């Protein structure tokens, strides 16, 4: 549903789904390394350790997976 | 009853201000706040740094670290 | 008349209360003065009576000298 | 017309029209010092010293007047 | 379908002749990888077998090594 | 025959298009090309820099300066 990010919101479900560890960097240089637990349009909430990150996705640059995902 | 697309955004910044849980919040320039939640709306967050007000714009926030988790659904 | 009664309200307050604040950009430069005016885009700045417009996506957080009720 | 924009729009028409100079710093850091020859939504269009400059607005931080505009 | 036909145009191409490019972030931090699909917001890159999935708004220019028609 | 509020901006670089005006391109990260405009949309600038091509974003581009004035109305 929602076009224009249909690729988003698959690949980033397929995280969540599959609990694939992922390294997301951030656009102001720094990094976490963790579990995608939930989204929306604007927010990602991360699995870290066992602490919750809310990251904002204007702030992400790059998923990085342990895993590829199937397309 | 919601705006589509913000759902867990909303909750979540919710939870965290009826929760009045402290959290770090980090900046895209670097910087750091520890606080709670007072308000928000789509653009901006009110935050409780010891008793001071500080007013966040959203596209200047990277990251909610919450000292406790929330509870989801 | 929008989603954005919080950030409305705040700098309307500010604006008529003539708090002075710190305007943290995302620059990691400040500026420090009160608020004459805002849109949706942009605030201006009164900074020892020389004016300033800031854009608010340049805007990182307002820091006010004593609180907004 | 257009509202949410009235103050940017009348503040930018006014350094325009009244031919102010301008310190224009941008958020990378970077800095002009011109005249508004122009201005949409989206882009400014700047003279300094005879040559001209289009700046996109969201690379805008600050504009600084060497005279105030009358409200 | 948009104001979008250049980018989704070049992206594309890019996909289908199989175009190795530099991908270079807001950050000035790079990428060199091809690409395996976008939408609007996302580009699926793939580097030495890897994936990544960079957001549009952390890029700033697609460096081809060829030039596309 | 117009989208509203971009006037100036399409204009310009489609007079930068179709002049072939050289220009420095600012980026906000602080880097720089030297290149000629091929084509543009609303995000979007393709680039000729050197005979080779280079997508910029427009979110990434701070200021185009031009190597000759464009002519304005």
């Amino acid at each position: 549903k929602q076009g224009g990010q249909g690729l988003q919101d698959y690949y980033l479900n397929q995280l969540r789904k599959e609990k694939i560890l992922a390294t997301v960097f951030l656009t102001n240089g720094f990094q976490l390394r963790g579990r995608v637990v939930s989204f929306d349009n604007w927010t990602v909430l991360l699995d870290v350790e066992g602490k919750q990150q809310l990251v904002f996705k204007h702030a992400i640059s790059t998923f990085s997976p342990q895993k590829n995902v199937a397309l």
